[PDB]
RNA sequence: UAUUAAUCUAGAGUGUGGUAGGGAGUUUUGGAAUUUCAUGUGGAGCGGUGAAAUGCGUAGAUAUAUGAAGGAACACCAGU
């Protein structure tokens, strides 16, 4: 029921989730590898975040909206399947902001599994 | 060479004049990020791994938006 906002694509390097939300808060509908079916180390690979996006794109546009604002999060390995998974939607994606969490030096990292 | 009586400035210092620094201590200040809590949207997983399982989750988690509190360390600059 509304034209623009934003969909935020968090990319974990174990999982992906892609929540599409209004211009402003208030996420309308959100969807992740995990509530695909999708489990075990399988959710962590680029087909299954293209997958992912492709859901939440069609659910979203039967709801009618046309201009996107893309927030691309995390580091993971399918940060761009999803985003071309998109594109095939036919969204009109208006920017490419990203938005990882970057700290300035601050709080100690864990330690390096070895 | 050592001792003593003295002279000199080149050794080493002092002053004047230029001058580069994350040199140190004391007292204040700032923003991201993590965590917790508060308020909305939301609806089934999240998390983790070589693969999983403890664990967290319909008491509404992960996520998203705003705010508050608090501690620690000071991205880029940053380097033949
Ligand atoms: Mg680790
Ligand atoms: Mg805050």
């Amino acid at each position: 029921n509304v034209s623009s906002g934003i969909i935020h694509v968090s990319c974990s390097p174990n999982n992906t989730i892609v929540s599409a939300s209004d211009p402003g808060g208030n996420v309308l509908c959100w969807a992740s590898s995990g509530t695909m079916g999708f489990k075990g180390s399988r959710k962590k690979t680029p087909y299954s975040a293209g997958i992912a996006a492709d859901k939440v794109a069609k659910t979203v546009k039967e709801m009618g909206m046309a201009t996107v604002k893309l927030f691309v999060k995390g580091t993971g390995r399918g940060k761009d399947t999803a985003i071309r998974s998109f594109a095939n939607a036919g969204l009109s994606i208006t920017e490419i902001n990203e938005k990882t969490p970057i700290p300035h030096n601050g709080c100690k990292p864990p330690k390096r599994p070895r």
